[PDB]
C-alpha cells in the first residue's frame, strides 16, 4: 500500500528514497506504482519540448516548461541543453576541436572529477565503425578519449547478468544474476524480467558501485530510471543534480539507454531501421555534453560510454526443439533461447535422469546447433557453474540459433530478427568501451578487455577501495592518465626443496620397468650440470612460478625441462620447457614404449607407481614434458621419469598426444619458439579455485594418486616474432588452455576421425587466461621478466579467442 496523497512539490527526483506507505518522488517510483499523485505534473514536464529556439531566448521563466531559456536558467541549473548555443552564440560540444585534458578543470567546490557512466543496451562493438557517420558525438568521445576496439561481456551475454557484472566486478556465478530468468531452489522463488520478484534484494549479491561509494562517503546519483521517463528528462535530471550544493551533490551518476537493443531485437543488428536509434543515442550524448559544457564541467567530468553486450541475427526458423530429441519432453523444465538450462519439472519424479537426457542430446543430428554439457564441463573461461541457480544441465547454443522445448512455444508464448546471450567469445556479442575525461588518456587505443575489469577502474576514478571482485586490479592501468593502482606481486608462501640424489634404484618397488640398462667422463660432467639446473635459464624464462599456498614441493631440473613436483599430489604442479623454431620432433623408440623410471631425487613414498595404473582399468598415464620433443636420445630418458607422469584417461591421451607431438612444434614454428608451462588442475567443486586434497573425488584405483579434472598449458613467446622466445627484449605474447580431463570425447562430435580434424578445435573452445589458471592452481606466473607489473597483469588477463576479424 502507498498513501499516494502526499506531494512531490520540491522533491522531484529526490535522492534518498522514502519507505512505504509514504509516497515516492525518486526516479524509480513509477516502477513500484508508488509516485505521489502529482509526480507527472511537477516532475515530468514536457511543455514546449527539449530545445531552446531564438524566440525563447531571455523569456520570462514559465515554470510549466520542460526546460528553460530565461536568463536565470544557468543559476537555476535547468536550461535546455542547447541554451548557450541558441541564445548566447556558443558552439555545440561536438563542433569544438579535441583539446587534451591534462588536468581536471572544475568549478570551485568540486572535491573530485565526477564520473558519469552512460550505458547502452545491445550496442554491438562494430557499431562504432559501421555507424560512425551518424554518431558524431560518440565518435568524438571515442577518438579524443581512450577506447578499446571492443569489450568482452560475461556469459550469458544477457542484460541483467552484464549490467550487474559492470556494477560489481563479479562473474554472474558469484553475483547471483546468472540469467535474465532464474529459479532459486533454496528460496523456492523465480526471478523474471517482468514483475516484482526481481526487486527483492536476496537475488543481488556482491557489492555494487553505488553501495561501495556510499559506504565510503562518496554520494551516488540513483542509477536506475523507470522506462517511461524519457531520455531527455534523464539527462536534465543529471545536469540538475550536478548543480546541487557541494554537500548534497553526487559524485557518480548513471544513465541507461534501452536502445539500440530494443530495435535490434525487432530488426536485427544491421537492419536498415537501426540507423535512427543510433542517431538518437548520439543526440542524447550531444545533449549531455552540451549540458556539461554550459555548466563548465566538460573538462572536469570523466564519462564512460559502455555497452552490456552486442546483438546477432536470430530468426524463429532457426530454432532447435528438444521434442525432436527427447521422448519424455514433459518431464523437463527448459529455460530457452540463446542458451538452454534444463531441470526436472517435478522434484517428486524419481525417473528423471540427467545422464540419459544428456546422452539423447549428444551428437544426434549431423548439423545439430547446440551442445549439451553438465555445467562443470563447460569451458572454464565462462566461469558458469558455481551457483545453485545454474541448472546442472546446460546447452551451449550456436550463434544465430535458438533452442526451445516444443514448437508450440515459438508461436503460443516470426517476430524478432536479433537476439543475444551466446558464448561471450562470439564476435557479434562483443560490445563497446570509451572513457573520456581528465583521468583517462588522450587519443589512446587500448587492447580489448573484459567487462569484469571495469568496477575496479570506476572505483579508481572515484578514489574508492573496491570490494573483493574478479577483476585483476592494475590490469587496466594503461587506460588512465592518473589514479593508477600500483599493486605489489603476491608473496610466495611455500619455498621449494632442491633434492639431490638420495635413493638407490632398488629402494623403489613401483612395479615400473624401463629398458634403460646401457653404459664416459666427457658426458658425466654434463648430466650432473643439467640435474643442477645448468639449462634452467633456457627452459624457465620468466622465473619459477610462486606457490601461494602452504605445501611441500621440490624443484627438479633436467636437460630439457624444469618442474615443481608436489609431494602431496605426487605429480608436478607445473612443468616448464622451451621449444625453439629449430627443434625437431622424434618418436618414442619401440623399446621405451612402456618405460617408467624411478626418480632417485624423490622418495618411493612420494612417488606414483605403475601397478596402480595397471590395476586401474579406466585410467592410463601421460607425461607433462613430451618425450617427442627431447633434445637427444639420451635426454629422452628424463621424460620417462615417474616424476613427469600424470594420470590420463585413454580418451584424453588422444588429445594430449596430438597437442604434444604435433601442436607444440607447430606453435614454435609459427611463433619463433615457445615456452610451455603445463600442469594438472583439480576443481572438483567447480568453484574456479584450486582444490585442497580433501576435495578430490577420484584417485587412480587403489592409490593416493589424485585425478586432475583438467590439464593446462601456458604458451608464451615474443610479441615481436622476429625475436626467438628465449631472447625476447620486449613485450610477450601468450595463449593458454584449460582442457577438461574427460574419459570420453563425447564433446567432440567428430572424434572418431583423425585428431587433425577435431583436437585443435577442442583446444580453441577451452582457451583460457593465465589468470584463470592462477585461480585454479594457486600459482603466480611471470615473476621475473623485464616488463612492468601492470603490463604483466594485462598479459595475465589476455584471452586468445580464435574469432576471425
Ligand atoms: C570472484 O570474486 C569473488 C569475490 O571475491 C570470489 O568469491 C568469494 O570467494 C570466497 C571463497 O570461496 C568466499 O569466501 C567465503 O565466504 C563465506 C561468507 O560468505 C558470505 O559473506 C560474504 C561477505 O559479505 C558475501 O559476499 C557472500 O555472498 C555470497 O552468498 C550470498 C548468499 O548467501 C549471495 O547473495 C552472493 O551472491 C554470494 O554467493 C556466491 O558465493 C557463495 C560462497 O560464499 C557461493 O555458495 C554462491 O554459489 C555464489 O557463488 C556470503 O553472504 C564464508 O562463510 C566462507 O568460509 C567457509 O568456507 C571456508 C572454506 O570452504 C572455511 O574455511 C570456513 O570454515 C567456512 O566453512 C563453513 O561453512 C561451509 C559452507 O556451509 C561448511 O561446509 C563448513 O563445514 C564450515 O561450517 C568463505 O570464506 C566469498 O564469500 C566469495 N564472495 C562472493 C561475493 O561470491 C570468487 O571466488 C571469485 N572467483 C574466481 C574464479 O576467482
Ligand atoms: O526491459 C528491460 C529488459 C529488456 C531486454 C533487453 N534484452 N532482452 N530483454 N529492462 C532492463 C532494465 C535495466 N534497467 C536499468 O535501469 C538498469 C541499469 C543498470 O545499470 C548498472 C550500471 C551499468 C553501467 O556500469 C555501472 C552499472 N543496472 C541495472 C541492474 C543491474 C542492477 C538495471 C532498465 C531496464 C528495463
Ligand atoms: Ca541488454
Ligand atoms: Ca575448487
Ligand atoms: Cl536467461
Ligand atoms: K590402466
Ligand atoms: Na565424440
Ligand atoms: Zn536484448
Amino acid at each position: 500500500w502507498t498513501a499516494t496523497s502526499g506531494s512531490c512539490k520540491g522533491r522531484c527526483f529526490e535522492l534518498q528514497e522514502v519507505g512505504p506507505p509514504d509516497c515516492r518522488c525518486d526516479n524509480l517510483c513509477k516502477s513500484y506504482s508508488s509516485c505521489c499523485h502529482d509526480f507527472d505534473e511537477l516532475c515530468l514536464k514536457t511543455a514546449r519540448g527539449w530545445e531552446c529556439t531564438k524566440d525563447r531566448c531571455g523569456e520570462v521563466r514559465n515554470e510549466e516548461n520542460a526546460c528553460h531559456c530565461s536568463e536565470d536558467c544557468l543559476s537555476r541549473g535547468d536550461c535546455c541543453t542547447n541554451y548557450q548555443v541558441v541564445c548566447k552564440g556558443e558552439s555545440h560540444w561536438v563542433d569544438d576541436d579535441c583539446e587534451e585534458i591534462k588536468v581536471p578543470e572544475c568549478p570551485a567546490g568540486f572535491v573530485r572529477p565526477p564520473l558519469i557512466i552512460f550505458s547502452v543496451d545491445g550496442f554491438r562493438a562494430s557499431y562504432m565503425k559501421k555507424g560512425s557517420k551518424v554518431m558524431p558525438n560518440i565518435e568524438k568521445l571515442r577518438s579524443c578519449g581512450t577506447h578499446a576496439p571492443y569489450m568482452r561481456p560475461v556469459y550469458p551475454t544477457k542484460t541483467f547478468p552484464n549490467l550487474y557484472t559492470l556494477a560489481t566486478g563479479l562473474y554472474p556465478e558469484s553475483h547471483g544474476i546468472v540469467g535474465n530468468s532464474m529459479y532459486d531452489p533454496v528460496f523456492d522463488a523465480s526471478f523474471h524480467l517482468r514483475g516484482r520478484e526481481k526487486f527483492n534484494h536476496r537475488w543481488w549479491g556482491g557489492q555494487p558501485l553505488w553501495i561501495t561509494a556510499t559506504k565510503q562517503g562518496v554520494r551516488a546519483g540513483t542509477f536506475f530510471w523507470s522506462v517511461s521517463i524519457p531520455h531527455e528528462r534523464r539527462i536534465l535530471t543529471i545536469l540538475q543534480w550536478l548543480s546541487l550544493p557541494d554537500n548534497e551533490r553526487p559524485s557518480v551518476y548513471a544513465f541507461y539507454s534501452e536502445q539500440p537493443d530494443f530495435s535490434g531485437h525487432k530488426y536485427g543488428p544491421f537492419g536498415p531501421e537501426m540507423t535512427n536509434p543510433l542517431r538518437e543515442i548520439d543526440k542524447t550524448v550531444g545533449q549531455l555534453m552540451d549540458g556539461l559544457k554550459q555548466l563548465r564541467l566538460h573538462r572536469c567530468v570523466n564519462v564512460i560510454f559502455v555497452g552490456d553486450h552486442g546483438m546477432e541475427d536470430v530468426t524463429c526458423d532457426r530454432t532447435e526443439f528438444l521434442s525432436n530429441y527427447l521422448t519424455n519432453v514433459d518431464d523437463i523444465t527448459l529455460v530457452p533461447g540463446t542458451l538452454g538450462r534444463i531441470r526436472a519439472k517435478s522434484i517428486n519424479n524419481s525417473k528423471y535422469d540427467p545422464k540419459t537426457i544428456i546422452a539423447a542430446l549428444t551428437c544426434k543430428k549431423p548439423d545439430q546447433h547446440f551442445k549439451p554439457y553438465m555445467k562443470q564441463h563447460l569451458p572454464k573461461r565462462l566461469h558458469y557453474a558455481n551457483n545453485r541457480r545454474i541448472e546442472d544441465i546446460h546447452l551451449l547454443v550456436d550463434r544465430r540459433w535458438h533452442v526451445a522445448r516444443k514448437p508450440l512455444d515459438v508461436y503460443k508464448k516470426c517476430f524478432f530478427q536479433g537476439d543475444h546471450g551466446f558464448d561471450n567469445k562470439v564476435n557479434s556479442m562483443q560490445t563497446v568501451f570509451v572513457g573520456y575525461g581528465p583521468t583517462f588518456k588522450y587519443r589512446t587505443k587500448v587492447p580489448p578487455f573484459e567487462n569484469i575489469e571495469l568496477y575496479n577502474v570506476m572505483c579508481d576514478l572515484l578514489g574508492l577501495k573496491p570490494a573483493p571482485n574478479n577483476g585483476t586490479h592494475g590490469s587496466l592501468n594503461h587506460l588512465l592518465r592518473t589514479n593508477t593502482f600500483r599493486p605489489t606481486m603476491p608473496d610466495e608462501v611455500s619455498r621449494p626443496n632442491y633434492p639431490g640424489i638420495m635413493y638407490l634404484q632398488s629402494e623403489f618397488d613401483l612395479g615400473c620397468t624401463c629398458d634403460d640398462k646401457v653404459e664416459n667422463k666427457l658426458e658425466e660432467l654434463n648430466k650432473r650440470l643439467h640435474t643442477k639446473g645448468s639449462t634452467k635459464e633456457r627452459h624457465l624464462l620468466y622465473g619459477r612460478p610462486a606457490v601461494l599456498y602452504r605445501t611441500s614441493y621440490d624443484i627438479l631440473y633436467h636437460t630439457d625441462f624444469e618442474s615443481g613436483y608436489s609431494e602431496i599430489f605426487l605429480m608436478p604442479l607445473w612443468t616448464s620447457y622451451t621449444i625453439s623454431k629449430q627443434a625437431e620432433v622424434s618418436s618414442i623408440p619401440e623399446h621405451l614404449t612402456n618405460c617408467v623410471r624411478p626418480d632417485v631425487r624423490v622418495s618411493p613414498g612420494f612417488s606414483q607407481n605403475c601397478l596402480a595404473y595397471k590395476n586401474d582399468k579406466q585410467m592410463s598415464y601421460g607425461f607433462l614434458f613430451p618425450p617427442y620433443l627431447s633434445s637427444s636420445p639420451e635426454a629422452k630418458y628424463d621424460a620417462f621419469l615417474v616424476t613427469n607422469m600424470v594420470p590420463m584417461y585413454p580418451a584424453f591421451k588422444r588429445v594430449w598426444a596430438y597437442f604434444q607431438r604435433v601442436l607444440v612444434k607447430k606453435y614454435a614454428s609459427e611463433r619463433n619458439g615457445v615456452n610451455v608451462i603445463s600442469g594438472p588442475i583439480f576443481d572438483y567443486n567447480y568453484d574456479g579455485l584450486r582444490d585442497t586434497e580433501d576435495e578430490i573425488k577420484q584417485y587412480v584405483e587403489g592409490s593416493s594418486i589424485p585425478v586432475p579434472t583438467h590439464y593446462y598449458s601456458i604458451i608464451t613467446s615474443c610479441l615481436d616474432f622476429t625475436q626467438p622466445a628465449d631472447k625476447c627484449d620486449g613485450p610477450l605474447s601468450v595463449s593458454s588452455f584449460i582442457l577438461p580431463h574427460r574419459p570420453d570425447n563425447d564433446e567432440s562430435c567428430n572424434s572418431s576421425e583423425d585428431e587433425s580434424k577435431w583436437v585443435e578445435e577442442l583446444m580453441k573452445m577451452h582457451t583460457a587466461r593465465v589468470r584463470d589458471i592462477e585461480h585454479l592452481t594457486g600459482l603466480d606466473f611471470y615473476r621475473k621478466t623485464s616488463r612492468s607489473y601492470s603490463e604483466i597483469l594485462t598479459l595475465k588477463t589476455y584471452l586468445h579467442t580464435y574469432e576471425s576479424e
